[PDB]
């Protein structure tokens, strides 16, 4: 079940999709199409190949480097790295030509919600969560406590105050909201121009609020990232065309999924934009639904969807992040052009197509990604630059020559992101012959990351992202702990990050509330000219020093560890789910994903390398925790218990491989392991 297509042999699964599914409505010539491909992946597999060699050479060196300067020469360590290709000079100051952006990323500040698109019927809510319930968001969660079955009148009106006491920040009155007695410029029984219109529409930071007359209603999830990467598991091309089919469908716009409950069956479909009657009696469209991102896989990892002749292999797996930008690029045509064939929404107003490109290191693989961008777009038949890309800064080699990362991309980059837990990560793996790193609730407090989160927006403002491209930060990983959200992540927009990541509908419209509250316009142009980060700042490797830690501080931090790997684990592997809610071991529900295993996979593989722990605590450890994750999963009729028989569960040996063998994974990445591992439970 493979179609020779040239030197491809195509999963029929996948080519059968893009035949059949895919290409009709987008004036592509299939033969031209299939061969347009092959001739992608001949022409740039050696370069991405190069490229994998190039990190695996640097990683030996700096290794070896360790092995006597273990402390420290700060100077000897940079002017190595300079040596070695490692850091780059910057170049000089420059500013970014990017266009044919939408206004969700040039003008609007506001939240930016990540799913994984192997599952529809979340995909289709957080495409559709562009406006949400405020009360809902308030009432269904610990934003209002429970201090002090049916409605409950006492919480409505605390809600009900709640979001009163929101109107008067974000839509002040001339002369509290309470004291309204009704609504007729609009007439209450500040600043007038915020009445944008009605069907009564209220616009404050460039951010729409609407009040039925009852309810209020925030636009909440302004962009959404459609994730292949870390958020799903997809190990063949079954799993693949199941993300690239949901893919198609959002851009085709008719995707829909069917949702049953109590013995009633609803559809999911996406939501129409919305229209209002202006002030002046005129009409009035905004978007209905959030503008579409796409994150596709880095450079590393193969896929045997096609296995290709020629070059420099036998049948070789394809490159993935190829791949993906082949054929998330097709599928998202649908999303720009309005044909019979071409579904009934579109996406983008402004022809761009939004590829999130993550796990780069450094400037030569931001170039690459642009060439293979270019070359979709040539087999495509897009105008060159309609692949914009979101880069993820979120690898040690890119953050230390970030500059030069951007100006790589200056033509095609929309935004940058501080991937802070992935980052985290690479700096363990990177310095792992370095000594034991601090914990990783330490690491919050380092020297390291704070220049990394400030370095990022001081170089993006200074590249004039203002106005042209988004300033991004990370994900609040805490589901259920909604009031910590909104008192925490104001900490981001106040920042100067123009976006954040966050988990759910329900958390985007809880932190549009602080794009409310804080004019990130005015807090960017505050910002604009200070260099507040240093590159000695970025190199300061957070070691812990001696005698950092009573045993009980060790053993705290492995348990956690263990315990947030395996809750991740045995879902991944046994379900093929990759974003699962895991309490740890403090009970706190987490939004884990594989970066946050890569963290805490790295921090223990770096503990076992210089004796901190030993292989024995780390098995004693994984046991103790592997019932504790059977307990938490028990009510869940497809789980099986992975104690007390560990040796037999494919899941957790997989948790132990990824620590066991952690130090030997290239940058910590997990894939290898992790694919491996999924395979084998499918196949068993
Ligand atoms: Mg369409
Ligand atoms: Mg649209
Ligand atoms: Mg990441």
């Amino acid at each position: 079940d493979r179609v020779s297509a040239g030197n491809l042999r195509v999963a029929r699964v996948l080519y059968d999709f893009v035949n059949n599914e895919a290409l009709p409505g987008t004036d592509i010539n299939p033969n031209s199409f299939w061969s347009g491909v092959a001739k992608v992946v001949a022409d740039l597999t050696p370069q991405n190949q190069s490229l994998l060699n190039s990190r695996d050479e640097l990683q030996a060196q700096i290794d070896k480097w360790h092995r006597h300067r273990v402390i420290f020469d700060v100077d000897a360590y940079r002017q190595f790295l300079i040596d070695i290709g490692y850091l780059l000079p910057e170049p000089d100051d420059f500013t970014i030509s990017t266009s044919g952006v939408d206004d969700e990323i040039t003008m609007t500040a506001g939240p930016q919600l990540v799913v994984p698109v192997l599952n529809a019927r979340f995909a289709l809510n957080a495409a559709n969560a562009r406006w949400g319930s405020l009360y809902d968001a308030l009432y269904g969660t610990d934003t209002i406590p429970e201090t002090e079955s049916e409605y409950n009148k006492i919480r409505g009106d605390k809600v009900i105050a709640y979001a009163r006491k929101f109107m008067d920040q974000a839509v002040p009155l001339a002369s509290s909201w309470t004291n309204a007695t009704g609504v007729s410029q609009l007439q209450i029984a500040a600043s007038p121009e915020k009445f944008v219109g009605y069907n009564v529409l209220l616009a404050n930071h460039g951010l729409h609020i609407e009040v039925l007359i009852k309810d209020v209603i925030l636009e909440s999830a302004i962009t959404t990232i459609m994730d292949f990467e870390d958020s799903v598991t997809a190990v063949d091309a079954d799993d693949k065309v199941r993300g690239y089919r949901n893919w198609l469908g959002l851009n085709k716009g008719d995707l829909t999924e069917e949702v049953n409950k109590d013995g009633k069956t609803f559809t999911r479909v996406l939501n129409a934009d919305r229209s209002y009657t202006t002030p002046d009696g005129g009409e009035l469209t905004l978007p209905g639904r959030s503008l579409l991102f796409v994150r596709n896989v880095g450079h590393l990892t193969t896929s045997d969807a096609i296995l290709v002749d020629g070059g420099d292999g036998q049948e070789k797996e394809v490159f993935e992040g190829i791949i993906d930008a082949v054929f998330t690029g097709l599928a998202a045509i649908h999303g720009l052009k309005t044909g019979e064939a071409n579904g009934p929404l579109t996406n983008s107003r402004t022809g761009s197509i939004y590829i999130v490109k993550p796990k780069m290191h450094g400037p030569a693989e931001v170039a690459f990604t642009c060439e293979l961008f270019s070359r979709v777009e040539d087999v495509l038949g897009l105008p060159q630059g309609t692949l914009k890309v979101g880069i993820m800064d979120e690898e040690r080699r890119t953050t230390l020559n970030l500059k030069a990362c951007i100006k790589a991309a200056a033509d095609r980059v929309v935004f940058i992101n501080t991937g802070f837990l992935d980052r985290t990560g690479d700096e363990i793996h990177t310095s792992m012959e370095a000594g034991p790193m601090i914990r990783k609730g330490a690491m919050k407090n380092s020297t390291w990351i704070k220049a990394y989160e400030d370095a990022n927006v001081d170089i993006g403002l200074a590249a004039g992202f203002k106005g042209k491209a988004q300033i991004g930060k990370g994900m609040w990983a805490m589901t259920e702990l909604m009031a910590d959200m909104v008192e925490q992540k104001i900490g981001q927009p106040k920042a100067g990050a123009t976006t954040a990541w966050v988990p759910s509908p329900t958390a985007a419209t809880l932190h549009a509330m602080h794009y409310h509250q804080v004019d990130v316009a005015a807090v960017q142009q505050e910002l604009t000219g200070q260099r507040r980060a240093t590159v000695d700042q970025l190199l300061t490797i957070p070691l812990a020093k001696k005698l950092a830690w009573a045993p009980e501080e060790i053993r705290e931090e492995v348990d956690n560890d263990c315990q947030s790997i395996l809750g991740y684990v045995v879902r991944w592997v046994d379900q093929g789910i990759g974003c699962s809610k895991v309490p740890d071991i403090h009970n706190v529900a987490l939004m884990e994903d594989r970066a946050t295993l890569r963290i805490s996979s790295q921090l223990l593989a770096n503990w076992l390398r210089h004796g901190v722990i030993t292989s024995e605590d780390v098995r004693a450890s994984l046991e103790r925790m592997a019932p504790l994750v059977d307990q938490q999963n028990a009510e869940d009729p497809a789980y099986r218990p992975m104690a007390p028989n560990f040796d037999d569960s494919i899941a957790f040996l997989a948790a132990q491989e990824l620590i066991l063998s952690g130090a030997q994974q290239p940058n910590g990445y997990t894939e290898p392991i992790l694919h491996r591992r999924r395979r084998e439970f499918k196949a068993q």
